[PDB]
């Protein structure tokens, strides 16, 4: 791949986050025969059903709605082996610094707070890890447990919870226990301190001794050891790590010459498919690759955020 606009979670054989491939099909016949009037320009175009229309080229099909889906890109996949789109994840093509480590990384996660704060995938991992260990996830009835923007911005809870698959199998599994553990705690119960167990227990609240009967561990609850009979975000960083913030000038400009005629072209939205405005040229080309348009570019970066 020359360029990846998308990333998915590949349940296997990657069991990890990977660059994904975009696909489209008639939502009536489910064939690869919908021509779109207009290509996608943003995540909504591909995530909201029937938002995008074409003509299904099957002789005897009348469907005009598109249905988009994604696939892992790290290897072959069957015509429809679907991966979940991690739509918060973006290639950092404008070299924006991260809100927490302040390095330039790629890809990044972009919170859907108003400020559209940017965090690298390393810091997102750690953010998630920290917030587990410290029971700092946030509940929401219609979601369960999630995390907001790292900067503390409201209405910024991650809704597509497959974004936590960024934690690797085990951290991820901790994450899935979290509600269940929280239940016990919220009833004055306790978790087994034994590493690898962490099972839920509810003794009488005025007992300092607690036995896991799990893995057998007796422990003192006040201090979580085995049972003794004795006694026991920077402000500038935030401002800078904003998706839509005004930036310097990179290598990759915001005016580029048509590959055929060489007239400078402005790009006026998210779709990577360009059509040269010149009446006497009209080349269709990819904004990024500088080449005639094609199904690879469609697959890999039909649009960019
Ligand atoms: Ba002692
Ligand atoms: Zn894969
Ligand atoms: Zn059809
Ligand atoms: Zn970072
Ligand atoms: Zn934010
Ligand atoms: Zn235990
Ligand atoms: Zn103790
Ligand atoms: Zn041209
Ligand atoms: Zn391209």
């Amino acid at each position: 791949s020359i360029y990846n606009s998308f990333y998915v979670y590949c349940k296997g054989p990657c069991q990890r986050v990977q660059p994904g491939k975009l696909r489209v099909q008639c939502s009536t016949c489910r064939q690869a025969t919908l021509t779109l009037t207009q290509g996608p320009s943003c995540w909504d175009d591909v995530l909201i059903p029937n938002r995008m229309s074409g003509e299904c080229q099957s002789p005897h099909c009348p469907g005009t709605s598109a249905e988009f889906f994604f696939k892992c890109g790290a290897h072959p996949t069957s015509d429809k082996e679907t991966s979940v789109a991690l739509h918060l994840i973006a290639t950092n093509s404008r070299n924006i610094t991260c809100i927490t480590c302040t390095d330039v990384r790629s890809p990044v996660l972009v919170f859907q707070c108003n400020s559209r704060h940017v965090i690298c995938l390393d810091c997102f991992h750690l953010y998630c890890v920290t917030r587990l260990n410290d029971r700092q996830f946030v509940h929401d009835p219609q979601l369960g447990y999630s995390l907001p923007c790292v900067a503390g911005c409201p209405n910024s809870l991650i809704k597509e919870l497959h974004h936590f698959r960024i934690l690797g199998e085990e951290q991820y599994n901790r994450y899935q226990q979290y509600g269940a553990e929280e239940c016990v705690l919220q009833m004055g119960g306790v978790l087994c301190p034994r590493p690898g167990c962490g099972a839920g227990l509810l003794p009488e609240p005025d007992c300092r001794k607690v036995t896991c009967e799990g893995c057998g561990f007796a422990f003192c609850r006040e201090c979580k050891e085995a049972y003794h009979e004795g006694e026991c975000v920077d402000e500038r960083a935030a401002e800078q790590a904003r998706w839509e913030a005004a930036s310097k000038e990179t290598i990759k400009k915001t005016t580029k010459p048509c590959p055929r005629c060489h007239v400078p072209v402005e790009k006026n939205g998210g779709c990577m498919h360009m059509k040269c405005p010149q009446p006497q040229c009209r080349l269709e080309w990819c904004w990024n690759c500088g080449c005639e348009w094609n199904r690879v570019c469609m697959g890999d970066h039909w649009f960019d955020v």
